[PDB]
């Protein structure tokens, strides 16, 4: 038997990629399909809802956040129409950050097709509740899974796949023509 | 560019095995980390509660639910002190059920380690939101997690993994010998 000492701190998460994401959202039990975009070095990040077979949903939009102006594009994807806010709130990363508690290490999956993941919180002894998991790869350090009862029980469950490294199209950083564009309050049915 | 057709119907769960799991449980915004027997041959599930360093809860529970007796046993793993109860509900596999609406197929992880799994739910058109997700590995079908805004409107999320077909250890099954006992309830702190 063997003691693996724990880590001193996290692996670093990738700063580019393009993936998609689940976001489950408890207030609404809504689950969102997106598309993404993530660029933590100019902290940006564009998120493009996907649409499945008859949901009882009409409107998907594209978001487009550019945090270092801090403005948000937010598109309707069938018209176009666009909505152009300011950004109050700080970047935050798909990142762990280097101050979180450890948790665990383990194996995700089957024999012969399994992947080692990490486990990280912000558990301290002060709190009986965390307020944020994360669980990211031990080989690349890619997100897998992110819950945040963030915002005083405003909760979200992150799933996250099918990762590629770097930024293959930068164009849908540009907004579109539309967005000559006001502060629109635009949500989805 | 290649058209996969979806599956007719869904991969099949394996029946008994030993892992661990993560239940969050956004009702309370509790996490539970627990070593689990699995068994749906026999439709028994044992759950061991861990405990970590310096969280603020001092009850931990070792559960055996037996269906097929309609019991389970509730022990305190310090104390010893065992409750029985009657078991009303049915036993629920850990598994998709074979009605179940395909989601989606990608890959978790990174470039030279990643696996891939399904996406299954329980959405049908007339119904906004869905009351079950599940994510299972395409190779072996393990399950990887499952949400469950089962309940109307109490949700869970549950991450598995270390699993390892098999029961290698049935004894635990059965209940210790404190086990001559009431119907006590038994809540952590
Ligand atoms: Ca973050
Ligand atoms: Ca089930």
């Amino acid at each position: 038997h063997h003691h693996h000492h724990h880590p001193v701190t996290p692996c670093e998460a990738p700063l580019q990629w393009e993936g998609r994401i689940v976001l489950y959202d408890h207030n609404t039990g809504k689950n969102t399909r997106a598309t993404v975009t993530y660029d933590a070095i100019l902290q940006r990040i564009r998120i493009l809802e996907e649409k499945k077979s008859f949901v009882p949903c009409k409107r998907f939009f594209e978001y487009i956040f550019l945090y270092q102006e801090a403005v948000m594009f937010q598109i309707e994807q069938v018209t176009k129409i666009c909505s152009k806010n300011t950004l109050t709130e700080p970047w935050d990363p798909y990142d762990i950050p280097e101050n979180s508690t450890y948790e665990d290490q383990y194996y995700i999956g089957g024999p012969g097709d399994q992947i080692p993941v990490q486990e990280w919180s912000d558990r301290k002894p002060a709190r009986k509740y965390e307020t944020w998991v994360g669980v990211y790869t031990v080989k690349d350090c890619y997100p897998v899974q992110e819950t945040y009862t963030k915002n005083d029980s405003m909760t979200t469950s992150t799933r996250f796949f099918d990762i590629k490294l770097g930024i293959s199209d930068p164009s849908v950083f540009n907004p579109p023509s539309t967005c000559e564009a006001a502060q629109p309050l635009l949500m989805s049915g």
